[PDB]
């Protein structure tokens, strides 16, 4: 029995179906009251919710989907034509994030890559119909946030105003990451304090939008 799993059953035993706002609180008590887990949480989300209706893109990538919590909270928010690709190594959790998407209802507008970033990233455009990225959102391991960002720029999935949005940039924290985006002139940065995933312990999450 996954830790993991344990969450995706609670969901199916506590949440409306086709309700995406009643699977983001079920994860988030079960989170809360029992197991913790690697989700961005309530707060942040609320964040990300936040710019993502400020900037209502149409193409979002998302690295690294865990259980596909952010990936709901996402993609509930997605206007209609909006897609939402989501890259994941583990081919464990690209499954459990899966259901959590069918449950939502959300199926339809995401469409998920199991894989390495890395190794996924390079071939998005001719595999996947993509010309650039509107937004793209960061959330796995901590050492790939800058490699990917370069990769990103490299393969021209970067254009002038695409929006990258990263969690845990103050804890766990991506020192290079930070300090490359923010020394950059191709990138206007902001940052938004909130708090780590169920408990009260300082980390942020960093916009930077691409500038060319
Ligand atoms: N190169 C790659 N390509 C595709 N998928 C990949 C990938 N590298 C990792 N992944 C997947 O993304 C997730 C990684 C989470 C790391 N976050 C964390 O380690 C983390 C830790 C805390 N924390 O310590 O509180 C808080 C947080 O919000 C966190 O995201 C895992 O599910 C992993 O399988
Ligand atoms: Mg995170």
């Amino acid at each position: 029995d996954t830790k993991e799993q344990r969450i995706l059953r609670y969901v199916q035993q506590n949440a409306k179906p086709g309700d995406p706002q009643s699977v983001l609180e079920a994860i988030d008590t079960y989170c809360t009251q029992k197991e913790w887990a690697m989700n961005v949480g309530d707060a942040k989300g609320q964040i990300m919710d936040a710019v993502i209706r400020e900037y209502s893109p149409s193409l979002v990538l998302e690295l690294g989907a865990y259980c596909g919590y952010s990936a709901v909270r996402m993609a509930r928010l997605l206007q209609p034509g909006a897609r939402l690709l989501t890259m994941e190594m583990n081919p464990d959790y690209a499954a459990i994030t899966q259901q959590m998407l069918n449950f939502a209802g959300l199926q339809d507008k995401v469409t998920i890559l199991n894989g390495a970033s890395q190794d996924l990233i390079p071939q998005l455009k001719k595999k996947y119909d993509v010309d650039t990225l509107d937004m793209v959102f960061l959330d796995h391991w901590k050492d790939r946030y800058l490699p990917d960002t370069l990769l990103l720029e490299k393969c021209g999935l970067l254009r002038k105003g695409t929006v990258l949005l990263a969690d845990n940039v103050i804890v766990p924290g991506t020192p290079d990451f930070l300090a490359y985006v923010r020394g950059s002139s191709s990138f206007e940065c902001t940052h938004y304090s909130s708090y780590l995933e169920y408990m009260k312990v300082v980390d942020g999450l960093e916009k930077a939008i691409y500038q060319g």
